[PDB]
C-alpha cells in the first residue's frame, strides 16, 4: 500500500519543480514506495460547499485569501480520496505546497517508519517559532540524526506528513464545531491538543524542505 505524496498548488508552476529529482510523473486529482499526486480541489471560486469549513461571521467576512489557503487543505482532508484511504488502511500522506522544493526525498522512508513506530500523528516540515526548543531524536538518516520538537501554537500547512485518520478527525471536528472563525491556526492547534494528537515539528526543516 503506497504512501501518497501530494502536491498542493499555491503558485503557478509544474509539480516537478517541487520534486526535481523524482523520475516519474505526477497525476492530477479533484473532488515505488510513493504515489505522486497533484491535488487541485479546494480552490477559490468553486467553494459553495466549503462554507461549512468556516463560521457564518468573523469580520464583515474573512478575506478570501486566508480562507482559500486553509480551504485547500481542509478540502483535501475532507475528500472522498481520504475516506477511501481510510477504507484501504493507508496510514500516512505527505502533503507539500508547491512553493517548496524537496531535492532529496530519501529522508522520507526512515522518517515514515519512525513516525509509525513512535505513534507520531503529524510531522510538520516547516518551522514557525524561533528560539530554543527541546529536541528529541526521531531517526538516523545516513550518518545524521534527525530531530523533532513537540508542536505548539506554530501550525503551518506549508509541508507536512499526516496520519489519514488524524486529518479526517480534525476536519470533522471543525465541521462539527461549526467551522473556523478567527485564529484559524490557533484553533487547529487546540483541536489537536484536545484529541491528544501527537504533532512533531521537524527540526532544521529547511534542510529537507526548502521554502519559496
Ligand atoms: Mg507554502
Amino acid at each position: 500500500a503506497k504512501t501518497p505524496v501530494i502536491v498542493v498548488p499555491v503558485i503557478d508552476r509544474l509539480p516537478s519543480e517541487t520534486f526535481p529529482n523524482v523520475h516519474e510523473h505526477i497525476n492530477d486529482q479533484k473532488f515505488k514506495d510513493y504515489a505522486f499526486i497533484q491535488w487541485t480541489g479546494g480552490n477559490i471560486r468553486n467553494d459553495d460547499k466549503y462554507t461549512h469549513f468556516f463560521s457564518g461571521f468573523c469580520n464583515t467576512m474573512c478575506t478570501e485569501e486566508t480562507k482559500r489557503n486553509i480551504a485547500r487543505h481542509l478540502a483535501l482532508w475532507d475528500s472522498n480520496f481520504f475516506t477511501e484511504l481510510e477504507n484501504k488502511k493507508v496510514e500516512y500522506v505527505v502533503i507539500v505546497e508547491n512553493d517548496n522544493v524537496i531535492e532529496d526525498i530519501t529522508f522520507l522512508r526512515p522518517v515514515l517508519k519512525a513516525m509509525h513506530d513512535k505513534k507520531i500523528d503529524i510531522l510538520q516540515m516547516r518551522e514557525i517559532i524561533t528560539g530554543n526548543k527541546v529536541k528529541t531524536e526521531l531517526v538516523m538518516d545516513k550518518n545524521h540524526a534527525i530531530f523533532t520538537y513537540t508542536g505548539g501554537y506554530d501550525v503551518s500547512l506549508s509541508a507536512y506528513i499526516i496520519r489519514v485518520t488524524t486529518a479526517l478527525n480534525i476536519v470533522d471536528e471543525i465541521i462539527k464545531s461549526g467551522g473556523l472563525s478567527s485564529g484559524f491556526y490557533f484553533e487547529i492547534a487546540r483541536i489537536e491538543n484536545e484529541m491528544k494528537i501527537n504533532r512533531q515539528i521537524l527540526d532544521n526543516a529547511a534542510k529537507y524542505v526548502e521554502h519559496d
